[PDB]
């Protein structure tokens, strides 16, 4: 496995053309806040390719 | 996608029978002490099914 290449899997809105997103904030996919901790309905935005 | 189901992808050694590992420690896959922060050669142990 080469997990050094990552792609952003979760975002609130689509990107404008020629825009980059280097943020690492936890994507809240539920009603409960995440507080920067992964868990139930709180996911890391970047996933490795493998 | 249903990303609430996770599996442990990286571990130092294989598990014993009837043993569980709920620890969330950043697995170092290189020679760099990266202080528990994901990035190059430091991966999260848990990966989502999706």
């Amino acid at each position: 496995g080469n997990y050094n290449y990552r792609y952003r899997l979760f975002r609130k809105s689509n990107l404008k053309p020629f825009e980059r997103d280097i943020s690492t904030e936890i994507y809240q996919a539920g009603s409960t806040p995440c507080n920067g901790v992964q868990g139930f309905n709180c996911y890391f935005p970047l996933q490795s390719y493998g």
